[PDB]
């Protein structure tokens, strides 16, 4: 896998963000995670978290996996990095997202994320409290 550049357009919620990628606006959905919707428990906290992380970054990167790059809604599917830190992993580590939507071929960082979830659970963080 390799990192490519992108720039923030707008924070949307815990696991979606609008970025400019190869000069075009698109909504990215984060691979391998599920945050609660804004209207659910911890939804506002997950939104705040992603928002701070992407709005504070000097450098946003996108990393596609080996399979599907867009979903059926035309959302990009990627791992997203903020100054070299993976948003997907960080949400899970804090108990603000669950590992989810694991499909064959788009799962390079599965084990990394499950390891983070185990540690958030152990600490009873947020969703796990
Ligand atoms: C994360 C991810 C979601 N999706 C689709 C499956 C779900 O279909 P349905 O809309 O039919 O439930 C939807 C969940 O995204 P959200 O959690 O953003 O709603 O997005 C993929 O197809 N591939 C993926 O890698
Ligand atoms: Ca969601």
């Amino acid at each position: 896998l390799h990192k490519e550049p992108a720039t923030l357009i707008k924070a949307i919620d815990g696991d979606t963000v609008k970025l400019m990628y190869k000069g075009q606006p698109m909504t990215f959905r984060l691979l391998l995670v599920d945050t609660p919707e804004f209207n659910e428990k911890y939804g506002p906290e997950a939104s705040a978290f992603t928002k701070k992380m992407v709005e504070n970054a000097k450098k946003i990167e996108v990393e596609f996996d080996k399979g599907q790059r867009t979903d059926k809604y035309g959302r990009g599917l990627a791992y997203i990095y903020a100054d070299g830190k993976m948003v997907n992993e960080a949400l899970v580590r804090q108990g603000l997202a669950k590992v989810a939507y694991v499909y064959k071929g788009d799962n390079t960082h599965e084990q990394l994320l499950r390891k983070a979830e185990a540690q958030a659970k152990k600490e009873k963080l947020n969703i796990w409290s």
